[PDB]
């Protein structure tokens, strides 16, 4: 029921795709989202200490060098609070997460947004997620890159019939 997206280096991206490319990372956590979406006053701040505790997601921010904690905060804020209640439960989820895609291609990985490149014909996957989504920027007939990895179909899996 929970999706769980995340980055992957791409040097034509401007942004965190860039700056993962330049920094050797292959992919980066986005976020674990479950059906409901957080509103109001968090239940407790997160600080920088228990962010930097994800160790391997990097920060979609520019602000911070692409580095920590606005993204991670972002992530508490709006998915993590009302779901988890403790920060704690939710650190350990998101750090083991992050450290599974360090490893390298996931057993569920379907692009979200792609970047076709022109030169080597390519879907060059920017987002992926565990679930298949509709396609963004992504054309049709072409093969996809997911950092660096050739695939057929969006999805590292068949889906269809
Ligand atoms: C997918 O997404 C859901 C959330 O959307 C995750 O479910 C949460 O999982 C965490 C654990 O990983 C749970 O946190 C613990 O919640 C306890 C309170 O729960 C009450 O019962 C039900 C659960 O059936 C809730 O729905 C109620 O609202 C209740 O409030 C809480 O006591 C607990 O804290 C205890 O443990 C931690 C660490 O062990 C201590 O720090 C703490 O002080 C205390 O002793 C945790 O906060 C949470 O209940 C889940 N919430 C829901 C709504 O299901 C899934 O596990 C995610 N799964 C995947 C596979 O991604
Ligand atoms: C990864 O992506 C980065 C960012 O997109 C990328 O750098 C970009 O590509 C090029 C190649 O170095 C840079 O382009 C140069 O930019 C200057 C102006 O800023 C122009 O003057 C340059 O023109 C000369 O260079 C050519 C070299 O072949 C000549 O033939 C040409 O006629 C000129 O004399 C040139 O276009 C560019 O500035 C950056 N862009 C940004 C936005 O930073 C890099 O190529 C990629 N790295 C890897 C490892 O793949
Ligand atoms: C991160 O990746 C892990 C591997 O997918 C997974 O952790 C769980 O723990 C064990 C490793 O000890 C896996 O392997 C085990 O498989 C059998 C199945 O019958 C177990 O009984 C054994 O203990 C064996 O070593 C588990 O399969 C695995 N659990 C699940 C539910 O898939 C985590 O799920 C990953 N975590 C995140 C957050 O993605
Ligand atoms: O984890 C993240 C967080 C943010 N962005 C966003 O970074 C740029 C910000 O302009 C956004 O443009 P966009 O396709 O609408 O969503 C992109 C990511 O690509 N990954
Ligand atoms: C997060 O995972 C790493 C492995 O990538 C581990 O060494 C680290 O201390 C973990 N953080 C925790 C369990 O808080
Ligand atoms: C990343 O994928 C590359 C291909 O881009 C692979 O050769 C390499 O071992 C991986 N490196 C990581 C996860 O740091």
């Amino acid at each position: 029921e929970n999706i769980t997206q995340w980055n992957l280096q791409d040097n034509g991206t401007e942004g965190i795709q860039r700056a993962m490319f330049q920094r050797g990372v292959n992919r980066s956590l986005h976020g674990i989202w479950p059906e409901k979406i957080c509103t109001g006053v968090p239940s407790h701040l997160a600080t920088d200490t228990e962010l930097k505790a994800i160790h391997g997601m990097m920060d979609a921010s520019e602000k911070t060098n692409y580095t920590c904690c606005r993204l991670q905060r972002h992530e508490w804020n709006k998915h993590g609070w009302c779901n988890w209640y403790n920060i704690e439960p939710w650190i350990l989820l998101m750090n083991k997460t992050q450290a599974n895609l360090t490893e390298g291609q996931p057993l569920r990985e379907c692009a979200v947004t792609c970047r076709y490149d022109r030169d080597s014909d390519l879907n060059v996957v920017t987002q992926a997620r565990d679930s298949p989504t509709p396609l963004t920027g992504c054309k049709k007939g072409k093969n996809f890159s997911f950092a660096g990895i050739l695939v057929q179909g969006p999805c590292n899996f068949e889906i269809a019939v």
